């Protein structure tokens, strides 16, 4: 029971389930009695097994642990009676990467860096915390109604997330803080193009060996220079090159303090000619 010292244990009578929103069980939109509060409910169902057991409390632990602006906030643990439950905060926006697609150019570059340093926060929160993510992309991020990122972790979508991974994590395993950023720097670019797919229709193979060969993203549209030389420099090959993410953090936030600094815009390559007058 110790390693949930950190959360607050709900009782089932005040958590009503109302539609599935994800697939040992299931997750659920619904409502929380503390007027009544959404959230979302993810639930370990009759029959699961001693790993799924230990996987699920030690999930609910870790989140109770984290109490950080920009990660999603456990509302508590459903553990003394079956099914038991994880129940988190519930953002009506939604995840990050379909919201940008959604609102396509809605937004300042001010707001855009404010969302990369909240999520960089976050980042940093975890990897102190010695906790590595492994799947960090838009859409593991949710965004409130103040526009505040919060990263969290669905699961995979399970599809292995190959183009916002680190060389060294998809090579020989090693996911570390390091390779969290490399993924952040696919966040900033994510973040900037208004959820642009990474490198479009290349395949997963493609993008291996495009990185091998020592290609990189290009620049987004009307993106500031120090956003795509920050992101660039998440994407260096060796590890111990890349930024900590106190670095990033430390970054974004002189930026943002000093907003002149973001108008120097990052020279766009155009694909397509346009020959006018
Ligand atoms: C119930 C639930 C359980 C766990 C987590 C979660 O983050 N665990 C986590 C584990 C390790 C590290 C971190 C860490 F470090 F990042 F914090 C976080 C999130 C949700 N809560 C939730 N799950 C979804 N799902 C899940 C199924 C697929 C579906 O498409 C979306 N959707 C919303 N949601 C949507 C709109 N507002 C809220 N909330």
């Amino acid at each position: 029971q110790a390693v949930l010292k950190f959360t607050t244990e709900i009782h089932p009578s005040c958590v009503t389930r109302q539609k599935v929103i994800g697939a040992f069980g299931e997750v659920y939109k619904g409502m929380l009695k503390t007027k009544e509060v959404p959230v979302a409910i993810k639930t370990l169902k009759a029959g699961y097994t001693e790993k799924q057991r230990v996987d699920f409390l030690g999930e609910a632990g870790i989140m109770g642990q984290f109490s950080h602006h920009n990660i999603i906030r456990l509302e508590g643990v459903i553990s003394k009676y079956k099914p038991m439950m994880i129940i988190t905060e519930y953002m009506e926006n939604g995840a990050l990467d379909k919201f940008l697609r959604e609102k396509d150019g809605e937004f300042s570059v001010l707001q855009l860096v404010g969302m990369l340093r909240g999520i960089a926060a976050g980042m940093k929160y975890l990897a102190n915390m010695n906790y590595v993510h492994r799947d960090l992309a838009a859409r593991n991020i949710l965004v409130n109604s103040n526009l505040v990122c919060k990263v969290s972790d669905f699961g995979l979508s399970g599809k292995i997330p190959i183009r916002w991974t680190a060389p060294e994590a998809i090579s020989y395993r090693k996911f570390t803080s390091a390779s969290d950023v490399w993924s952040f720097g696919i966040v900033m670019w994510e973040v900037m193009t208004y959820g642009e797919r990474p490198y479009w229709e290349l395949s997963n193979h493609e993008v291996m060996k495009a990185i091998n060969d020592g290609f990189r993203l290009p620049t987004p549209m009307d993106c500031p220079s120090a956003i795509y030389q920050l992101m660039m420099q998440c994407w260096q090959q060796e590890r111990a090159r890349r930024p900590k993410f106190a670095d990033i953090v430390s970054i974004l936030d002189k930026l943002i303090r000093a907003p002149d600094s973001l108008k120097t815009l990052a020279d766009f390559d155009p694909r397509v000619s346009i020959r006018l007058p």
